[PDB]
């Protein structure tokens, strides 16, 4: 038994709810926060900005130390920092930008890195502004990751079309 209260049971350890990412984290302060990063963990809007803009920018701040340091994540690659106010950790999981020409194909690779969290809080990879559709990206969650996952989608409409189109 975990902390996250009215998720629905899509599988045996997929879990949904219509809520944004940012406030779920801020309630619920889980151990591991996905955030939907670029290689550059440049920060600036969707997940990645509205994560950082709860952390007063220290996201930011963090992650360009990570880079200087470290270089570009890989499309499809991930890192491990602090959660700041909203987690334990922070999951920086790069998807593939189709926007960008990034191939979808590495949205499972992308997926592949939930597997070393136990529980994790998470929004949908590739998706909303990195272009891919969400029904895809909620159908590779359920077919790569097998630890337990819960996915905040923010956007009601897009909730009741992946609740309903669900197979
Ligand atoms: C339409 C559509 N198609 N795909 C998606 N969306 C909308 C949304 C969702 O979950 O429904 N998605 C996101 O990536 C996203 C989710 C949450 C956030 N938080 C956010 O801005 N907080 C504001 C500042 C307080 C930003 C971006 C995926």
């Amino acid at each position: 038994v975990n902390s996250f209260s009215g998720y629905l049971k899509l599988t045996d350890n997929v879990y949904i709810k219509n809520a944004d990412i940012v406030e779920e984290a801020k309630k619920v302060k889980p151990t591991v926060v996905v955030n939907a990063a670029n290689v550059y963990l440049k920060h600036g809007g969707g997940v990645a900005g509205a994560l950082n803009k709860a952390t007063n920018n220290a996201m930011q701040v963090e992650s360009d130390d990570y880079i200087a340091t470290n270089g570009p994540l890989k499309v499809g690659g991930s890192c491990v920092l602090s959660g700041h106010n909203l987690a334990k950790h922070c999951l920086h999981v790069v998807g593939p930008n189709v926007n960008k020409g990034e191939d979808i194909q590495l949205l499972k690779s992308a997926y592949e890195n939930f597997n070393q969290h136990e529980v994790l809080l998470a929004p949908l990879l590739s998706a909303g502004i990195f272009g891919a559709d969400p029904i895809h990206s909620l159908r590779v969650c359920v077919d790569t990751v097998r630890t337990n996952v819960y996915l905040a989608v923010f956007d009601k409409n897009l909730y009741d079309k992946l609740v309903s189109s669900f197979l």
